[PDB]
């Protein structure tokens, strides 16, 4: 879509980079939100309303092809990031789902690198990323998340997307989503935006998951039919990796009863670890809380292998086929190779309250529990707060 007149105020967040030699050493970087969550309207005279809404193609009347598209819709703005509950302090990155007033938000950002006009492309095969987090807000049902897709780093800017990264354009995941505009094209055959994603972080304050989900097309792409589907090119499942389904307990959870307590701040450390000839093989998941190291736990389930990290081998036993046939870890590995844009969300889910997140063999929550209209007699204001994100050398982040 078009830029408007509107202009847009990215709020800026430090970040590190981290190296054994050197520590972590700051470097500025900017927070964009979703293109599609910008105000979207029409050009001059056209009347009121967008330019469609998620799940559908543009509408035919003012989009019946690209470049018409590109000129009957205006993309505005944002002067205020507040509004859309994002702010940010110094090296601290505030999500809020519901605002006061009883909007929702339900803000996804990306980062951007000093320019404003490029992704800060994540390179990780071989390093580390860390973050701290406060989910003291996150009950049963909400996910906080933090994970990279492999859009393309100028948001793929073109002649009918002048904006490009600049206003958060070329969003795209393992689910393959038809939204209206794909790398800033009105996409008027409805076709889904498909790339490889890494879950580093989805997690509440009741159950933390991690999964890696490969497709077996590179960058963005552009699916039709089937392809878009199950057994098309992008895994929907992910190698999922929680405590709770290798049956640890005692993990994650908020109280003194558990190793990791989410009533109080915590890092989280996600490091991908290489084999000898530069392919991703393992990736492994600690955390730091109160100054003390706290190590992964070992998968403690029958018929799962035992293992402290994530694998092949582990991927393969819990089920994850299509993970393994649209890649495996060494094509998860060769994507972040490549290099992917982070992207910070806040969401629940209203058809299946995340049950996969924290009900059942993943948590806690009780039926229902997650259901968004609970969620709000439970915490009526949920939000996460993400501070420190910084990555680099294998150790030398925490
Ligand atoms: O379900 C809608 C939300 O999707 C979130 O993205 C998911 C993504 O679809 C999935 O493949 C995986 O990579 O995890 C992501 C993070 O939970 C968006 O972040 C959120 O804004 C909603 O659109
Ligand atoms: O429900 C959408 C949700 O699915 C997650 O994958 C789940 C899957 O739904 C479930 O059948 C399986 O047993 O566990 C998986 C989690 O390990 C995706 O991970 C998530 O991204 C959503 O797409
Ligand atoms: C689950 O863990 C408990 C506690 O360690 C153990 O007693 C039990 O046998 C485990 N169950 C399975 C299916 O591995």
């Amino acid at each position: 879509q078009k830029p408007g007149e509107t202009k847009e105020v990215h709020p800026q967040l430090t970040t590190f980079r981290c190296t054994k030699r050197g520590g972590c050493k700051p470097a500025t970087n900017f927070i964009v939100l979703d293109s599609l969550s910008h105000p979207i309207h029409r050009a001059e005279g056209l009347g009121p309303g967008g330019c469609g809404d998620w799940g559908n193609p543009p509408p035919k009347d003012v989009c019946p092809d690209v470049e018409s598209c590109a000129k009957n819709c205006i993309m505005e703005g944002i002067p205020d990031y507040s509004q859309y509950g994002v702010t940010t302090n110094g090296t601290s990155l505030r999500l809020q789902h519901i605002l006061p007033d009883g909007r929702v938000p339900s803000p996804r950002v990306y980062l951007l690198d000093k320019t404003k006009r490029r992704y800060e492309m994540l390179h990780l095969t071989g390093f580390e990323f860390t973050f701290d987090v406060d989910a003291t807000k996150l009950p049963c049902g909400m996910n906080s998340a933090l994970y990279l897709s492999e859009m393309h780093p100028t948001g793929a800017k073109s002649k009918y997307n002048p904006g490009g990264a600049y206003y958060g354009t070329g969003y795209c995941d393992a689910q393959c989503f038809v939204t209206p505009f794909i790398n800033g094209l009105g996409n008027i055959e409805g076709k889904g935006s498909c790339c490889n994603s890494m879950d580093i972080w989805e997690a509440n304050s009741r159950a933390s998951h991690v999964a890696p989900h490969t497709c077996n097309k590179k960058g963005l792409y552009l699916c039709e039919g089937e392809e878009c589907a199950f057994e098309g090119v992008c895994d929907k499942n992910g190698c999922g990796w929680n405590n709770y389904r290798v049956n640890v307990t005692d993990y994650y959870g908020r109280g003194e009863e558990f190793k990791v307590n989410t009533l109080k701040p915590f890092t989280v450390v996600t490091q991908f670890l290489a084999n000898r000839r530069g392919k991703l093989e393992k990736i492994h998941r600690f955390y730091v809380q109160d100054g003390k190291v706290i190590e992964s736990f070992y998968t403690n389930k029958e018929g799962v292998p035992y293992t402290n990290m994530i694998d092949d081998e582990f991927c393969e036993a819990t089920g994850s086929r299509k993970y393994m046939e649209l890649g495996a870890t060494q094509g998860m590995g060769e994507a972040l190779t490549r290099g992917m844009v982070l992207a910070m969300s806040i969401w629940w889910d209203q058809g299946g309250n995340m049950e996969w997140l924290d009900h059942g063999e993943a948590g806690p929550c009780a039926k229902g529990e997650g259901a968004p209209s609970n969620i709000v007699q439970v915490e009526p204001f949920p939000e996460v707060t993400y501070t420190n994100l910084r990555w680099g050398e294998i150790g030398s982040t925490y």
